[PDB]
Formats: structure tokens, C-alpha cells, sequence
């Protein structure tokens, strides 16, 4: 399997970095910016700079329309870079002028390309302005055109559940860790699977042409572990409003240490299935940790959400 990771624009890129360095195993990072200071910062390793850096006035290249004029132009070379995957991600922080503009132009040369696509992303916090929130809405409209699953985390959303005296900066480390959540618990089902691996097409089905998705994960250790982390899942702040048996698919990895149990594996897919609907698609898989020993992990991805 072939699978590509594209961080677009400078949240993006600052997302996709923060899943290299937390390691997201066999996949492959890109960078996509129009600023290329940024691609020659990032520790990402393959970047591509798109609209080789133009500019007219000062401040312009926060409109959407120069993120979305730059990729167009540069679309053989995101072509020459995508094509020969199996599954895209995309990336992006919504909201300023890259991500916003050139996200669905990836995605659209992805889903042009026969690429199973998933893109991931994130919309501004209210502070940020309502012009942000604006421009983000509208990107998202675009990029929900061109992509096999959506999944946008309200930045907003993740603020409240931090409270505190935190940094910007580790406000933002938590909207990268949910985006590299979301990658991670779909990738590493066919990158680095368990004691059950999920069939490819099974992927598909649950991820192609289904529009709306949302994420939620669990972590657990002990006896009780595997439906612990299961309900810690399913009842997460970004699942909770999600009516499960509303959902055309779900996809589950569950993710231990050789210390997988079988009917670890069994008990888990039992609880997803209880709140599913047998209208739907449920595809239950394991990835392998070797480095957890007594945790172990549910990541929950509802699709086809409406
Ligand atoms: N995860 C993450 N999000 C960011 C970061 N900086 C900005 N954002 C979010 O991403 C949105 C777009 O900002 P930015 O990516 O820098 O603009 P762009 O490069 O033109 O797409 C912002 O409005 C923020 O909500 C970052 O370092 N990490």
C-alpha cells in the first residue's frame, strides 16, 4: 500500500509535521505551500512549492483565491506527486489564503487520479474573526467536492475542552493531534495491521463517496481494556453527537501491543456493532504497536454522517 500524507498551507504543514515527529508508520509526508520559507523549514521531506511565491499586496495572499490560483497553476506537479497512491490525506488548517484555496485543489487532483481521499481538517477558532471563519466554511464547501470523506474538527471545539492558561501554541498541538488521530487510525490499519487485517476494499467502502465523517478514540489498559477504550470512543466530544445508527459506515482500529487478544478484537467489534445499524457498513481491523505493552487503543470513524 501507497499512502500519502499532504499537509497544505501553514496549519497543515504544521499538522503533518507534528505526525512525523509522533511517527505515523509507513506512510509518506508531503508539504504543500506557497511559502517557501515554510517548505524549507519543515522536517516534512517532500514539499512543493506552488505558485513559485508571488504575491500582490501586502497581506493578499491570505485570500482563498491565491491558495486556489497557485495550485491550479501547479497542478502537474501535485499530479506527479500523488499518482501511484492508493489513499490521500489531505491536511489544512482553514481559514487563511493557502489551505483554504489550494486543499481542494489537491483533492481534486487526487479524486481526478482514482486516489481514495480523505481529507482532514480544521476550521478557526472564534477569536481568530469571522472573516477566517468565513473563508473557512467556503474552502470546505469546495474541498467536500472532491474528496471520498471529510472530516473538519472545529478548532473552536477543542479550545473549550483545554480551558486554562494555555499557549497558542499548544492549542494548535491539539488540533494537530486529533487530525494526526484521524490519519493515523485509518492508515495504520493496512500500513502496520494486527492479529486482523482489514481488507483494503472493506476501507473503501467505508471511506469512498460518503461526504461527512467524524473521529473518536479511547485509550484503555487492564482487564476490561478493550471495552473500555471502545466506550471512551464512542463517547468522546467529537462522536457524541453523532447518532451512530445514523452513520452508512464505520470504520474501527484497534490498536495494542503483541498482547492483542483475539477476544480483545471480538468484545470491541460487538460494542461498535451494538450501536451501529445493520443498514451500514462496519469494518473492524487492528493495527500493531509494538511499543504499547497494557494500553490499547479505540479510533472510531464514523462516515456518512448527515
Ligand atoms: N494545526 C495548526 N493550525 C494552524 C497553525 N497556524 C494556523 N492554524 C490554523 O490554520 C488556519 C490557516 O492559517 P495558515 O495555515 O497559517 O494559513 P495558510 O498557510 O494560508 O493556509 C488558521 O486560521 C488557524 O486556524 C498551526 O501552526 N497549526
Amino acid at each position: 500500500a501507497v499512502i500519502k500524507v499532504i499537509g497544505v498551507g501553514g496549519g497543515g504543514g504544521n499538522a503533518v509535521e507534528h505526525m512525523v515527529r509522533e511517527r505515523i508508520e509507513g506512510v509518506e509526508f508531503f508539504a504543500v505551500n506557497t511559502d517557501a520559507q515554510a517548505l524549507r523549514k519543515t522536517a516534512v521531506g517532500q514539499t512543493i512549492q506552488i505558485g513559485s511565491g508571488i504575491t500582490k499586496g501586502l497581506g493578499a495572499g491570505a485570500n482563498p483565491e491565491v491558495g486556489r490560483n497557485a495550485a491550479d497553476e501547479d497542478r502537474e506537479a501535485l499530479r506527479a506527486a500523488l499518482d501511484g497512491a492508493d489513499m490521500v490525506f489531505i491536511a489544512a488548517g482553514m481559514g487563511g489564503g493557502t489551505g483554504t484555496g489550494a486543499a481542494p485543489v489537491v483533492a481534486e487532483v487526487a479524486k481526478d487520479l482514482g486516489i481514495l481521499t480523505v481529507a482532514v481538517v480544521t476550521k478557526p477558532f472564534n477569536f481568530e474573526g469571522k472573516k477566517r471563519m468565513a473563508f473557512a466554511e467556503q474552502g470546505i464547501t469546495e474541498l467536500s467536492k472532491h474528496v471520498d470523506s471529510l472530516i473538519t474538527i472545529p478548532n473552536d471545539k477543542l479550545l473549550k475542552v483545554l480551558g486554562r492558561g494555555i499557549s497558542l501554541l499548544d492549542a494548535f498541538g491539539a488540533a494537530n493531534d486529533v487530525l494526526k488521530g484521524a490519519v493515523q487510525g485509518i492508515a495504520e490499519l493496512i500500513t502496520r495491521p494486527g492479529l486482523m487485517n482489514v481488507d483494503f476494499a472493506d476501507v473503501r467502502t467505508v471511506m469512498s463517496e460518503m461526504g461527512y465523517a467524524m473521529m473518536g478514540s479511547g485509550v484503555a489498559s487492564g482487564e476490561d481494556r478493550a471495552e473500555e477504550a471502545a466506550e471512551m470512543a464512542i463517547s468522546s466530544p467529537l462522536l457524541e453527537d453523532i447518532d451512530l445508527s445514523g452513520a452508512r459506515g464505520v470504520l474501527v482500529n484497534i490498536t495494542a501491543g503483541f498482547d492483542l487478544r483475539l477476544d480483545e478484537f471480538e468484545t470491541v467489534g460487538n460494542t461498535i456493532r451494538a450501536f451501529a445499524s445493520d443498514n451500514a457498513t462496519v469494518v473492524i481491523g487492528t493495527s500493531l504497536d509494538p511499543d504499547m505493552n497494557d494500553e490499547l487503543r479505540v479510533t472510531v470513524v464514523a462516515t456518512g454522517i448527515g
